[PDB]
Parts: structure tokens; C-alpha cells; sequence
């Protein structure tokens, strides 16, 4: 066991091992507080996230276990991975706080899209890295469900990695329409829709669907992609949604070459395959990587898939003490990756 030292940053106390020095607050939120630090053992700049109230509720305890299980499993250049995980507690009885450590990423895609207008070559590299990480995530039968610019970390090298009422976001401009319709059988291609919205934002500099609420969000989406056709209509079970979409004003599918003027016709062709209403016909991450848009980056031998990921815990109804004990087991059993 290492030696821990204590200090108070902002209004939160931090008890981290001695190997992490020069702790500096970089961000905060519902998830928890993140501090930049220097790791003296490896010489790397790392990010240390202290989870907030990790076991205040069953929702918190299970989400703490889920995040730790996910981060321990992701080993991919374009997905955030665990360099270390620790707790200052010496036993299960005192187990109260959880700290996670990864490589320090300086900014996100929002701090880049607003500060500059990305060239087409930068859009290719950034979207390729997202899809390369999405193929890995999706190969483990994992759906991100919340892909957005603020969840995409980027450093100076333009290297990219994918990252109750608390943390409520009113409208998600990047959410697939099938989720906005509260469809329960949405698939992995909900993430591909978000990539299309992100890629459109990088090409134009504007939010593609900046809706004000869930109803306004659907109206903005339907104005571009058109109202559902007959094949899609046959798949809507909720009469409330089927009658709503039929009662609405019939909008035709717009010409994407007219919407995204001056853009690379290869990029427009990809956007047409990503921003498809019917999720059955949406391009997948693996298919998108082979698109001619990424001809200079695509390498079929260098786009790996993930090891099988056991999600059986997601259907379990355990107690807070059980999720807590399961999380403690994952903390101790953690082995770091080779330097
Ligand atoms: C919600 N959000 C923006 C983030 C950012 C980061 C982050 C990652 C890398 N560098 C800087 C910040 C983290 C994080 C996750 C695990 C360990 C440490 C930090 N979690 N959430
Ligand atoms: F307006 C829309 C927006 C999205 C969809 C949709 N695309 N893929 C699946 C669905 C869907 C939505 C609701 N219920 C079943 C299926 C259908 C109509
Ligand atoms: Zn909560």
C-alpha cells in the first residue's frame, strides 16, 4: 500500500497517493471532480477523477460499479482507459471514496470547433478516430448512448478519445430520433446518428439540430431527413407516435448537397448514410470506416475489436452494500497496463 497525503481543492478534499503531485482542478460536474496531476512513477501528466457520492443511492452505487467495470475493460487508443484506480480506505468497512486515473487530455471537441473552423483534413482524422473507437465499443455489445462533443477528449496532437434529476440536460442536439420517440429497442446505430450530427457541426461550424425541447428537436430533424416513409412507419408500435408523425406536416427529404454546400462530396455522401431516420438502414461504424472519405487513414488490420464484455450485472437487483463490495473487489483486483 502506498502513502496518501491530504489536501483541500475547491470545496472537495483529496486523499491520493504520493506518486501524484501538483494536483490542479481542471473540471467538475455531476459525475465528479477531475484534477490534473503529475505522476512521478511514469512521468506522465494524468487526470484524477474523484467520484461524488459514489454510494449515496442504489443508482449511484450501481453506476459507480458500471463505470469501473467499463473503464477496466476498454483498452483502445481512441477510448479512455484506466491507468490506476485507488481508495484511501484500508478495508471494506471504511470504503467511501473512489478515484480514477487516466492520461490527461487537455481539451474536448467543443473547445476546438468554437475556437477554429476545421479544415476537411482535420474532420477526416477526427471522425475516423471516433468511428475507430466506436467499432471497438460496439464490438463488445456496448452502446455509448450519449455521444456529444464534450464527451470527446482531444489533445494538441489531435489525438481523440471517447469518454434522478442530477445532471439533467433539457435537449440533446446529438440524440437519435428513435430515442426522442422513446423507442425501447434502439440499437448501436444510435451512436452513428450522433457522429453524423458531430461531423456536420465540424463541417459547417453550426449545430445541426439545435432544438429547444424534445418536440422541437424532432421537428428540426424531420425538416432535413424528411418525414418517415411507409417502411419506417410500419415499424412504429406506439400509436401515440405513429398518429403524431402522420398528423404532422409531411416534410420531404432535403438534398444534402444543397444543405452542406461547398463541403467535400465524399463527406456529404457519408452524412447521408449516417443521418438516416430508419436505424435499420443506418451505416455501422465498421462500414463507415471503409467509406472512401477515410481513404488516407483506413487500415483494416489496425481497427481492432474488443474482448467479450460481461454485462450480466446490468439486470441485477442488489443492495447498496453489495454493489459497494463488488466495486471494492474491482479496485483491489485492478492490475495496471504495462508502461
Ligand atoms: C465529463 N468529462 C469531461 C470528463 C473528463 C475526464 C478527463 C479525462 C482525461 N483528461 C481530462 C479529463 C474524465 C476522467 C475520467 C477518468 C479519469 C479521469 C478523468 N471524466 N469526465
Ligand atoms: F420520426 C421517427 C424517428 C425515428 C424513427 C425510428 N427510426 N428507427 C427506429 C425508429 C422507431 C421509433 C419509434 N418506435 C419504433 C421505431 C421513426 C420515426
Ligand atoms: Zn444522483
Amino acid at each position: 500500500r502506498p502513502t496518501f497525503y491530504r489536501q483541500e481543492l475547491n470545496k472537495t478534499i483529496w486523499e491520493v497517493p504520493e506518486r501524484y503531485q501538483n494536483l490542479s482542478p481542471v473540471g467538475s460536474g455531476a459525475y465528479g471532480s477531475v484534477c490534473a496531476a503529475f505522476d512521478t512513477k511514469t512521468g506522465l501528466r494524468v487526470a484524477v477523477k474523484k467520484l461524488s457520492r459514489p454510494f449515496q443511492s442504489i443508482i449511484h452505487a450501481k453506476r459507480t460499479y458500471r463505470e469501473l467495470r467499463l473503464l477496466k475493460h476498454m483498452k483502445h487508443e481512441n477510448v479512455i482507459g484506466l491507468l490506476d484506480v485507488f481508495t484511501p480506505a484500508r478495508s471494506l468497512e471504511e470504503f467511501n471514496d473512489v478515484y480514477l486515473v487516466t492520461h490527461l487530455m487537455g481539451a474536448d471537441l467543443n473547445n476546438i470547433v468554437k475556437c477554429q473552423k476545421l479544415t476537411d483534413d482535420h474532420v477526416q482524422f477526427l471522425i475516423y478516430q471516433i468511428l475507430r473507437g466506436l467499432k471497438y465499443i460496439h464490438s463488445a455489445d456496448i452502446i455509448h448512448r450519449d455521444l456529444k462533443p464534450s464527451n470527446l477528449a482531444v489533445n494538441e496532437d489531435c489525438e481523440l478519445k471517447i469518454l434522478e434529476m442530477t445532471g439533467y440536460v433539457a435537449t440533446r442536439w446529438y440524440r437519435a430520433p428513435e430515442i426522442m420517440l422513446n423507442w425501447m429497442h434502439y440499437n448501436q446505430t444510435v451512436d452513428i446518428w450522433s457522429v453524423g450530427c458531430i461531423m456536420a457541426e465540424l463541417l459547417t461550424g453550426r449545430t445541426l439540430f439545435p432544438g429547444t425541447d424534445h418536440i422541437d428537436q424532432l421537428k428540426l430533424i424531420l425538416r432535413l431527413v424528411g418525414t418517415p416513409g411507409a417502411e419506417l412507419l410500419k415499424k412504429i408500435s406506439s400509436e401515440s407516435a405513429r398518429n403524431y408523425i402522420q398528423s404532422l406536416t409531411q416534410m420531404p427529404k432535403m438534398n444534402f448537397a444543397n444543405v452542406f454546400i461547398g463541403a467535400n462530396p465524399l463527406a456529404v455522401d457519408l452524412l447521408e448514410k449516417m443521418l438516416v431516420l430508419d436505424s435499420d438502414k443506418r451505416i455501422t461504424a465498421a462500414q463507415a470506416l471503409a467509406h472512401a472519405y477515410f481513404a488516407q487513414y483506413h487500415d483494416p488490420d489496425d481497427e481492432p475489436v474488443a474482448d467479450p464484455y460481461d454485462q450480466s450485472f446490468e439486470s441485477r437487483d442488489l443492495l447498496i452494500d453489495e454493489w459497494k463490495s463488488l466495486t471494492y473487489d474491482e479496485v483491489i483486483s485492478f492490475v495496471p497496463p504495462p508502461l
